[PDB]
């Protein structure tokens, strides 16, 4: 549901969906291969999208807070969600276990697979001829020295999140989802 999002020049509902699906696929792959016990399903959040735009328009090439990812490019090869997603996912090679080490090498992948993250919103802007892609995540949790994900059977600890949260049959029963119609 993107009803609360406004018209953006370089982002539409299609791309919002592409961003969300890409992240959840990354998180499902990560949960199965690293055995993460409470990896949440992400849902698109139009409030985080507005936060992402307000931050993106500053045209920094670095994140301004722990829950922000930034990517900068021109002459893209892939579409925008894949160009950003792949750059951020590639940091997986610099991870060294479940503990986040703030070293400039893993901030994007850590935001994407932080187990308690369940919301994202993104922004696409031009800065002096380069595309900046920014995604903002929630809730706030990421930090140096903190545990990115707890380890164990997938979905075994969904109930840690409390009311209404169950294993998500939409994502191969690997992720945890909040109460919803389905």
């Amino acid at each position: 549901d993107y009803s609360l999002c406004q018209q953006r020049e370089k982002l539409d509902d299609d791309m919002r969906e592409m961003f969300t699906e890409l992240h959840n696929g990354y998180r499902a792959a990560f949960a199965r291969n690293y055995k993460t016990s409470k990896m949440r399903t992400m849902v698109y959040d139009c409030t985080l999208e507005e936060k992402a735009y307000k931050s993106a328009e500053k045209c920094s090439e670095e994140p301004s807070s722990e829950e922000e990812n930034v990517d900068v490019f021109s002459a893209a090869t892939l579409n925008i969600p894949l160009e950003a997603g792949n750059s951020w996912w590639s940091e997986i090679f610099e991870l060294r276990g479940k503990v986040y080490n703030k070293n400039g090498k893993t901030s994007n992948i850590a935001n994407m697979v932080w187990d308690s993250h369940d919301k994202l919103g993104c922004a696409v802007v031009d800065c002096s001829g380069k595309t900046h892609v920014v995604c903002q995540y929630g809730p706030e949790a990421k930090g140096d020295g903190k545990t990115i994900y707890e380890e164990g059977a997938p979905c075994s600890r969904c109930s840690d999140y409390g009311a209404g949260v169950t294993c998500d049959d939409d994502w191969q029963n690997l992720l945890c989802i909040g109460h919803h119609h389905h």
